[PDB]
């Protein structure tokens, strides 16, 4: 088996607040945008940033994933670029959410 997409989404926005962090929201279009997953966004030319998720917290609670088509606010590792930069892409193995 290959480590295909496990959480592809599109940045909604981010939270570069002087109280929170950089809670980057993303609309999902593939697997799940979970805490136990990596991340890889891209602009209209190249990669905007890469790594993993820092935290996972929606507008309701601290959800672990965001599959189907739900948007949740999550930080993306040590994100240098902020505010709805572009489309994000979570990639990993088949051990997400439950592992």
């Amino acid at each position: 088996y290959e480590e295909k997409v496990i959480g592809q989404a599109e940045v909604r926005q981010t939270f570069k607040v002087s109280k929170v962090g950089t809670i980057a929201g993303c609309y999902v279009t593939d697997g799940k945008i979970t805490r136990d997953s990596k991340v890889r966004l891209i602009r209209q030319g190249i990669v905007v940033y890469e790594g993993e998720i820092d935290s996972l917290k929606r507008y309701k609670d601290d959800v672990r994933e965001v599959a189907q088509g739900y948007e949740c606010g999550l930080t993306i590792k040590n994100f240098n670029d902020i505010k709805e930069g572009d489309v994000i892409e979570a990639y990993v193995m088949q051990e997400v959410a439950r592992a």
